[PDB]
RNA sequence: UUUU
């Protein structure tokens, strides 16, 4: 019961931030790592996102990390999955 | 092994 809404808003807000940089088109020019990964459409799976080591160190809460993602204008969620909301088809890679 |  030391769990409280109010108390997660910057920790999202944290979480929502890091997540949109891992979209951004300076780091998809990189990471061929996160591009090997994603299905033709675009989409990630949310949990390959929250095993990431700076999402990991702020939080374990998938809820959190979904309700980060609703606040973004840069990316998509549809069920368990995420992708760039601009052009994805553009960046999958073979694995 | 990873600002994957």
């Amino acid at each position: 019961h030391h769990h409280h809404h109010h108390s997660q808003e910057l920790l999202k807000d944290y979480i929502k931030r890091q997540i949109e940089y891992y979209f951004s088109v300076d780091n998809l020019e990189r990471d061929f790592f996160l591009r090997r990964k994603m299905d033709a459409d675009g989409f990630l799976p949310i949990t390959l996102i929250a095993s990431f080591h700076r999402v990991q160190a702020l939080t374990t809460d998938i809820s959190l990390i979904f309700a980060a993602l609703k606040d973004s204008k840069v990316v998509e969620i549809v069920d368990e999955k995420v992708r760039r909301r601009e052009e994805p088809e553009k960046w999958p890679l073979p694995p």
